[PDB]
């Protein structure tokens, strides 16, 4: 089958993901993250633009229309409710719920979502600390790249957005290092964009710049 | 998206469904149930035959190869574990779980299935009474006792006076007709329910339940119900 399960929904969530990372939603990012050629993402975006889902600007940045935004929120809502179910009730390992939820978000109905809100006891966040959007319509902080250079700082981990969950090796390293929602950790800025989690007496864990954008923390 | 989610997997499970119903698996039945044109299924069948998933027999019937049957079993196992999860844990109405699970069966990993057998307390049957197949591939060892009894499809009961039976299984085909599966739910025609059944002129069967309107099953749906005479 189609590896993306629902191509149009993944284009929408990817753009939403990029907005959550504070980076500019571009066709080049969609191609890299969804493993699709330049031509292919251009054709698909034009089709989505035709269908009133996206707006392409002269400078190349992609925006979601009001119509496309509501659909993006609905997919992300199913994604984060599925991750809570997978972690809290099913017991699938933390670092594995993202790939599973990335498939389930395309087939879950809103009736299951509403049942999950009650079964999971009104969850407001995913297992990675991200807010669950669209609960209203269902019917029911600093980023790691904004830190002074060359100096350590004590922070409280709040969110790990969807981009960083896509790198299993890295997400496993972060989990093992205690980089999980609501945990306290001290980080240090690496000269070339990346950030570093300080681990006393052990090799530190380096977050490349694109992954540092995907981690939201609170200054202690 | 593709409304079937995974077309090859629906092809595989439709042939398995037809075998559970005791009817000949045919391209025409796939076309009708999956809503595809004759050519489209003719072209998918050939491709799946060349991919070693099935074969077209001399008399036209469709047969799963060994390779295809293991794949069909994995889809059905996922389907029926998804149904158990939807009813026991999520609480989605019994009559709505089949359509949901028909989508979930194509995206559930074996890792999740392995967790579900533990979380659901070692299930062996779906909420429609059908045995969950291929549990040995998930690491479940068989339990003492064998699966069966004295099960007769409703289409095997003889024409005559009303017969008292206990419903044991409702296969995927009757679940796929939302109006009928909802009527069976509302009349209490569920696994282990006691009803009386009478054969109808054209191969159909009428189910009589005290306090509810009769539920008449066309012959194709009667094939999907397995009972035991009281
Ligand atoms: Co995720
Ligand atoms: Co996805
Ligand atoms: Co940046
Ligand atoms: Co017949
Ligand atoms: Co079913
Ligand atoms: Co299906």
């Amino acid at each position: 089958m189609n590896e993306l399960v629902d191509t149009t929904e993944m284009y929408l969530r990817t753009i939403y993901d990029l907005e959550e990372e504070g980076v500019t939603p571009l066709r080049a990012r969609i191609a890299e993250r969804l493993d699709q050629s330049g031509p292919t993402v251009s054709q698909t975006v034009s089709r989505m633009e035709r269908d009133g889902l996206l707006r392409v600007a002269g400078d190349r940045h992609l925006e979601l229309t009001e119509k496309g935004r509501a659909l993006a929120i609905a997919v992300m809502r199913k994604h984060r409710l599925a991750e809570r179910l997978l972690v809290d009730v099913i017991g699938l390992p933390w670092e594995e719920v993202h790939a599973e939820a990335c498939r389930w978000e395309h087939v879950m109905s809103e009736d299951v979502e509403r049942r999950l809100v009650k079964v999971l006891n009104n969850p407001t966040t995913s297992p990675f600390g991200n807010p669950i959007p669209g609960l209203d319509e269902l019917g029911v902080l600093v980023r790691l790249t904004e830190l002074p250079a060359g100096s350590p700082v004590a922070v409280v981990v709040r969110q790990l957005t969807e981009h960083v969950q896509g790198d299993i090796d890295l997400i496993t390293r972060l989990k093992d290092a205690g980089v999980v929602p609501n945990a306290r950790v001290t980080v240090e800025t690496t000269p070339g964009g990346g950030v570093t989690i300080v681990i006393p007496g052990h090799e530190n864990v380096t977050l490349p710049h694109e992954m540092a954008h995907a981690v939201k923390v609170e200054k202690v």
